[PDB]
């Protein structure tokens, strides 16, 4: 665990690797989203997001990037599950550094 | 999914015809100023069954 003074928002990478077809998912905290599609768009991604976690308002999370490779600030632990997209098994997500 | 995210599933609501006798985590407060007439109209608590 990173600690900090204040809380903060986490800065992530989602990263498809060129995946074709199918479906993946996120978590935030645990809380699952419904499927997301291969090349749902960057303000699809963010109105999902929105969706799961209790208190957690479109006003604190935001996304940019393009289809297959999302870029998402957001105050807790995000996850992901890849299972069910296809030509994804080199999908990932990681948390990125100011940049 | 009063919440904008999730919100709690083991709340659970018994009565019937707007007495309902909900049963939820928390604190709970109501906003009737939408309904025109009928007046009853309330929130209350309850411990016995």
């Amino acid at each position: 665990v990173k600690l900090t003074f204040d809380p903060v928002l986490t800065t992530y990478a989602l990263d498809l690797d060129g995946a074709s077809a199918g479906n993946f998912t996120l978590s935030l905290d645990g809380k699952t989203s419904a499927n997301i599609a291969y090349n749902a768009s960057t303000a699809t991604v963010k109105s999902a997001i929105v969706a799961i976690d209790d208190g957690v308002s479109a006003d604190d999370v935001t996304v940019t990037g393009s289809a297959g490779d999302y870029t998402i600030t957001v105050p807790g632990t995000l996850t992901a599950d890849f299972s069910g997209l296809t030509d994804g098994e080199g999908a990932s997500i990681s948390v990125v550094s100011v940049g």
